[PDB]
């Protein structure tokens, strides 16, 4: 982001959209006991008696796992909205599904009903899915080729920002109070309101207007504002060319995924990229981090502070990945991140197997956990978000993003509700599976995905064609 209008527009779009995804993704795991207690007190008030712990477990599983389900529905909904309202109107309508549930969760304690907390989780999941499938389109189409990587990475940058802010605000001292959780839950609507107030002042993505709506005039002004001075003649010609080529060849339409043979490899590439992000071990590092820090000598009274430090490392590594996308490229970052993740998983399996015999291995274990956090943050987290939009053309982007988001959310939910059993069924060799999965994903990325840095979309489509 060089021009100030583009930087402000990117900040306003990402802060109100990706922050919802991150915050509602990780705001509930830490203060679980408080919500347990509130549910049980509401049930006591309503029925004048306690209820079974099985109903506690079922209700908690529902309210903690409806967010992936809401995200999956939302991902398959961005379709009906993205090409109907542009990235702009889609992001603006996405704010309703983040403002209404925020108010519902805010007035929930006085209303004395947990349902509003269970239904608002589904609504916020829908909002998060729509945001995750719409914000990358807006950021990629807004930015020029020279600065496309940083603006595209801003999506995951602000996702991690929201995750870190939610981790900070979810501590017992800050807002995890039995009388402070309504504010914690309702804080997710403030960025939504700010984006609703700020974003309309910024221009719609020029590519959608010219290539899809046909209004070159509007595109010109938006570009003038976003691109500033300089020149736009060439940029406009690119859009016109990409429009002419797309019209001549055709576009993806969901119902004909296999019919369009040209983008089959690209669809496979994006599907493989998103699954390798979710099924590549981050769940295990999370489940095993507490045990690793406990064995490291850290008392249980700081296993949190260590989680906050891990979040800080995640933030720093994501920002440095945003900086280095336009310098080292995308393929290099993907390969480096997946290799670091695989090596960390391997050495973590080694230390977990040999933790009891040699207590001195705990330092290597915590180093490996932090190394995995950093490596997954740099390569596999934001670069797929940047690449999912670079490969595909304009009109095919809706179908491509529908498939990509559906796969991402489905893999997220599936792996989330399996590792528990796997952890038990297998032991620590779970990490070898993941470090296998990471190795396979890195091999596929090296073999198939080419370099798309500093290249317009017509070129990148040409490159993929030659691949096969
Ligand atoms: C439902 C459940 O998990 N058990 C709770 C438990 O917190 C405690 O025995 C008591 C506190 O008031 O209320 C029970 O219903």
């Amino acid at each position: 982001r060089l021009q100030p209008t583009l930087l402000l527009a990117t900040l306003s779009a990402a802060f109100g959209s990706a922050f919802q995804y991150g915050y509602n993704l990780s705001v509930v795991n830490t203060p679980h006991k408080v919500f347990k207690s509130f549910y049980n007190e509401t049930y006591f008030e309503r029925h004048a008696t306690f209820m079974d712990g099985k109903l506690m477990l079922l209700l908690w599983s529902c309210t903690v796992s409806m967010f992936p389900l809401g995200g999956l529905l939302g991902s398959l909904l961005v379709g009906l909205l993205v090409d109907s309202c542009g990235r702009k109107g889609t992001l603006l309508i996405n704010n309703i599904f983040a403002i209404i549930p925020a108010i519902l969760m805010g007035v929930s304690k006085v209303a004395k009903a947990f349902e509003l907390i269970v239904f608002s989780r589904v609504v916020l999941g829908v909002c998060a899915g729509i945001s995750y499938s719409a914000l990358p389109m807006y950021l990629g189409e807004l930015a020029p080729k020279n600065l496309r990587g940083m603006v595209g990475t801003m999506t995951e940058v602000f996702v991690i920002v929201g995750v870190f802010l939610a981790q900070i605000f979810s501590l017992q001292a800050i807002l995890g109070n039995p009388a402070g959780w309504p504010v914690l839950l309702a804080l997710t609507g403030v960025p939504a309101l700010l984006q609703l107030l700020t974003l309309p002042f910024f221009p719609e993505s020029p590519r959608y207007s010219l290539i899809q709506k046909g209004d070159e005039a509007t595109a010109r002004q938006a570009l003038r504002r976003l691109r500033g001075h300089t020149d736009m003649e060439a940029e406009l010609e690119d859009m016109r060319a990409e429009a002419r080529a797309e019209r001549a060849e055709g576009h993806l339409s969901v119902l004909h995924l296999c019919a369009l043979r040209s983008l089959r490899w690209q669809l496979l590439s994006i599907i493989v990229l998103m699954a390798g992000q979710q099924l590549s071990g981050i769940n295990a590092i999370n489940y095993y981090a507490d045990t690793i820090y406990t064995s490291a000598g850290v008392e249980a009274a700081h296993s949190q502070y260590v989680t906050v430090g891990s979040g800080v490392v995640n933030i720093v590594m994501t920002i440095t990945s945003a900086v280095l996308v336009e310098r080292l490229g995308r393929r290099h970052l993907l390969l480096a991140g997946y290799g670091i993740c695989g090596s960390a998983c391997l050495v973590l399996t080694v230390v977990l197997l040999f933790q009891n015999r040699v207590p001195e291995l705990s330092y290597l274990g915590i180093i490996c956990v932090f190394a995995y956090i950093a490596g997954h943050s740099i390569g596999p987290s934001p670069v797929p978000s940047v690449v999912r939009t670079e490969i595909f053309l304009q009109s095919s982007r809706r179908a491509a993003f529908m498939v990509d988001g559906a796969v991402h959310w489905l893999t997220n939910f599936i792996i989330g509700f399996l590792f528990p059993s796997i952890q038990e069924a297998i032991g620590a060799y779970s990490f070898i599976i993941f470090a296998g999965i990471c190795l396979l994903t890195a091999i596929y990325i090296y073999v198939v995905i080419p370099e798309t840095k500093g290249k317009t979309f017509v070129e990148i489509n040409r490159i993929f064609a030659k691949r096969n």
